[PDB]
């Protein structure tokens, strides 16, 4: 393990569905506070053991990050978590764009060169994604 | 080695661009003929040595996975994989698409239910995602 992912973290399950198809699991990060809510397949979820108690790693590739200053849009999406852009590298088609988390970590997103003007460092936003965008592996 | 995402396939960098934020990798998959695109972060290449012939495992999640009879949709996309459904599980909201690769190897997508109506078993289709819906994991 190593992986493209920017964002890996660690987190324990704290609840899991049944569903036939494609699966819900709660996951509580390492501040004992953030919970995302993470989609698998049926097959993996019995696979890998994701049941309450479950230690594990969540992976979530840069470009899967959105960035918003509206609360609508961040309390619609499954996962949202609040921070202030700590730097941002332009590049011709894509932006870096990090986020300081209470967390003492640092998230990272790549946002399409033309969504990012409006960001700058300093500002207070949101970082949220889907359910169905998190690989969770197990250590 | 251990994740949710269905597709784990192992493969080869053939070549690496050096974007300055967001990179361009190709990927020979051990079938030694699918050729795959995918983009990761400047650091992430540096990072984990993504050069020319660099062993590497991608991780595809099933949901990332489009299912298409529609080859302009197939064609739009960032990577394309012809096969075979070889089975089709219906859920109230998903359904697991299994499809046969030319090599043998089942791909599995997650596909929501309403884009699912028209597929059945045996017909030819095309997996579809983009080159920053795939991560790369070293062994
Ligand atoms: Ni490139």
């Amino acid at each position: 393990m190593q992986t493209s992912a920017r964002n890996q973290w660690f987190g324990t399950i704290t609840a899991r569905d049944h569903d036939d198809v494609q699966q819900h699991v709660d996951v509580l990060l390492a501040d004992g506070k953030t919970r995302l809510k993470v989609a698998i397949t049926a097959q993996s979820g019995a696979r890998l053991g994701l049941d309450e108690g479950k230690e594990v790693l969540i992976l979530l590739k840069a470009p899967w990050v959105g960035i918003t200053q509206d609360e609508a849009v961040a309390q619609n999406a499954d996962n949202q978590l609040p921070g202030i852009i700590s730097h941002i590298e332009r590049g011709a088609e894509q932006c870096e764009v990090l986020m300081a988390l209470p967390d003492g970590q640092t998230l990272c997103a790549t946002v399409p060169v033309n969504e990012a003007t409006s960001l700058q460092q300093g500002q207070n936003v949101t970082a949220y994604f889907n359910a169905d965008s998190v690989i969770i592996a197990t250590l």
